[PDB]
DNA sequence: GACCACGGCGCC
DNA sequence: AAAGGCGCCGTGGTC
């Protein structure tokens, strides 16, 4: 039992910390507490108390740093035993799971998140001595990479909310033409939100003929793929996909985001979760940055309200075709590697293919259904979904997935290495040697062990495309700072960076290289970079 | 007011 | 719906 010793505590202590709520830059900071050498520190005051500290150590190490920023204060974040246990098992995502599992428990009293911190973290350590490309991992790309996220946090994004409130009221209208439409359609109003109502509108009443079925339960399934088959056979169809595209939009990012500017900043500001993901991508969540529409118009109309500050401009950066770049390193295909050292499109030539059209004529939203295509069918579509997918017959499908990999042949040698060491050893890993552990690889169900296969040898390609993203990340962001240029979204190959409008020039060009010479590969990394007012103007 | 499962769907 | 990775919505049901 620790003895209760006064605060402050020494230099190097690890902290622990109770919010109340998970949000940083919307909590209160409750209580602040840490220990070390034996004693734990528990702050009479946390908001003064967070001023004698150099760093932030401990469980959540981050958080608390986005909050110190908040406060005016620089309290960079450094060891964290989440980024270790993660970087041992990135199924180690809460600290309730990583206390049960490597020595402690995690509760709502700061001197014991503390403590618990200060344990774990011996733990963890020792773990990880010997480990070298996962110490390597942590020392040069996680425990930087969460100063940079605080940061990016702590700065936030402008947005035009009196634009987005103007834009609610006219989709509204909209939504009560097509909601009324729907209601004499089917002869009867009911909620059109509830897909149990309308499952039974479409099948029982209507007639229509169920195609599939749902996951869990059993029902039958009102998805958009299922409605895109059914468009011709009744015109309630057609009124039903434009009402879900709207009312998605409305309440997923139109109404609710304006309501988050946070009152000190005037800015929105997200959460970068850095222990989230099986593959080492980073997530975003309250609110999720990371999927702002970008496809349809009214999607791009929302796109458009993210704005730089006065008298700034956004950058915005994206690597090109960037895992299957990852995929010629990885494997080592020639007539890949090929096709990037000659400066070819894939997404560019697949979508003037399943278009019948030269590549002159392919528009952004041809190339974005070629990404589907050339993506879902490498990481294993089944020709039959691709024969729906891009609407050919199944005989059809069968083809270009036979040609997609017969053009690329070491590829699939690459897939069945792969495969095979995930089973020997249990784990796949990235370039970097980031691992996923996949069990299932072995399991006696087809359907189970084949799902198993195809995340296992994804991760490799996600995951390195993960590990290159962070690793430019925490390359580029002191120059940035010395630029006088801040970061302020990452989208898992793109950047949003804001820049002064008489630097914004010097920035892109700056941080263009940065992201292609990050870790040279067998092939070159490209870079597509636009500067404008939105971020919609800045993606060309 | 809280939680969860589910279907559904936005982005990468 | 049908052989990768996320987070948020409304519904429905529950406590
Ligand atoms: O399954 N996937 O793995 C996947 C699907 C999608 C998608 C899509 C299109 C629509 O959802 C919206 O239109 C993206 N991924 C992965 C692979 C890609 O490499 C990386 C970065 O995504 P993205 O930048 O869009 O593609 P990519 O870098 O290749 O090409 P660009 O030159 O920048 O256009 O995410
Ligand atoms: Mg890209
Ligand atoms: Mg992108």
């Amino acid at each position: 039992a620790l003895e209760e010793a006064p605060w402050p505590p020494p230099e190097g202590a690890f902290v622990g910390f109770v919010l109340s709520r998970k949000e940083p830059m919307w909590a209160d900071l409750l209580a602040l507490a840490a220990a070390r050498g034996g004693r734990v520190h528990r702050a009479p005051e946390p908001y003064k108390a967070l001023r004698d500290l150099k760093e932030a150590r401990g469980l959540l190490a981050k958080d608390l740093s986005v909050l110190a920023l908040r406060e005016g204060l620089g309290l960079p974040p450094g060891d964290d035993p989440m980024l270790l246990a993660y970087l041992l098992d990135p199924s180690n995502t809460t600290p309730e799971g990583v206390a049960r599992r490597y020595g402690g428990e995690w509760t709502e009293e700061a001197g014991e998140r503390a403590a618990l911190s200060e344990r774990l973290f011996a733990n963890l350590w020792g773990r990880l001595e010997g480990e070298e490309r996962l110490l390597w991992l942590y020392r040069e790309v996680e425990r930087p990479l969460s100063a940079v996220l605080a940061h990016m946090e702590a700065t936030g994004v402008r947005l035009d909310v009196a634009y987005l409130r103007a834009l609610s009221l006219e989709v509204a209208e909209e939504i009560a033409r097509l909601e009324a439409e729907v209601f004499r359609l089917a002869g009867h109003p009911f909620n059109l939100n509830s897909r149990d109502q309308l499952e039974r509108v479409l099948f029982d009443e209507l007639g229509l003929p169920a195609i599939g079925k749902t996951e869990k339960t059993g029902k039958r399934s009102t998805s958009a793929a299922v409605l895109e088959a059914l468009r011709e056979a009744h015109p309630i169809v057609e009124k039903i996909l434009q009402y879900r595209e709207l009312t998605k939009l409305k309440s997923t990012y139109i109404d609710p985001l304006p309501d988050l500017i946070h009152p000190r900043t005037g800015r929105l500001h997200t959460r970068f979760n850095q222990t989230a993901t099986a593959t080492g991508r980073l997530s975003s969540s309250d609110p999720n940055l990371q999927n702002i529409p970008v496809r349809t118009p009214l999607g791009q109309r929302i796109r458009r309200a993210f704005i730089a500050e006065e008298g700034w401009l956004l950058v915005a950066l994206d690597y090109s075709q960037i895992e299957l770049r990852v995929l010629a390193h990885l494997s080592g295909d020639e007539n890949l590697i090929r096709v990037f050292q000659e400066g070819r499109d894939i997404h560019t030539e697949t979508a003037s293919w399943m278009f019948g059209v030269p590549r002159e004529a392919v528009d952004p939203l041809m190339r974005r259904a070629a990404k589907t295509i050339n993506f879902g069918v490498l990481y294993g579509m089944s020709a039959h979904r691709l024969s729906q997918e891009l609407a050919i017959p199944y005989e059809e499908a069968q083809a270009f997935i036979e040609r997609y990999f017969q053009s690329f042949p070491k590829v699939r040698a690459w897939i069945e290495k792969t495969l095979e060491e995930g089973r020997r050893r249990g784990y796949v890993e990235t370039l970097f040697g980031r691992r996923r552990y996949v069990p299932d690889l072995e399991a006696r169900v087809k359907s189970v062990r084949e799902a198993a296969e195809r995340m296992a040898f994804n991760m490799p390609v996600q995951g390195t495309a993960a590990d290159l993203m962070k690793l430019a990340m925490v390359k580029l962001f002191p120059r940035l700072e010395e630029m006088g240029a801040r970061m302020l979204l990452q989208v898992h190959d793109e950047l949003v960076l804001e820049a002064p409008k008489e630097r914004a020039e010097a920035v892109a060009r700056l941080a263009k290289e940065v992201m292609e010479g990050v870790y040279p590969l067998a092939v070159p990394l490209e870079v597509e970079v636009g500067i404008g007012e939105d971020w919609l103007s800045a993606k060309e």
